[PDB]
DNA sequence: CGCCCGCTTCGGGGCAACCCTGCGTCTAATACAAATCCGGCAATGGAGTCAAGACCAGGTTCG
């Protein structure tokens, strides 16, 4: 699970700081390629998953 | 009846305060003088050391 891990922090990405709160929320076109359930659950939730 | 002219009202600009879309190897020596380290004898002179050796004073033994 440390592979195979889709974040969108890192350079060339969005800061945490500056993360919008409509980006951490699931879309309808996650259905089948991100998981709507495994996320960190501290103040990084929906960034990575 | 129309007209100027500053007074107020909002816009736009301008500016001040915080993060990363941020975050290269380079002529090459010589010549000389002064300062400084340091290595090694070369005077020590005072401070420690051994040993003899004397100094009685009061237990201790002997008469």
């Amino acid at each position: 699970t440390h592979k195979r891990r889709l974040s969108a922090l890192g350079p060339g990405g969005l800061s945490r700081e500056r993360a919008g709160l409509e980006v951490r929320d699931v879309h309808p076109s996650h259905y089948g390629r991100m998981c709507p359930i495994e996320t960190p659950e501290g103040p990084n939730i929906g960034l990575i998953g």
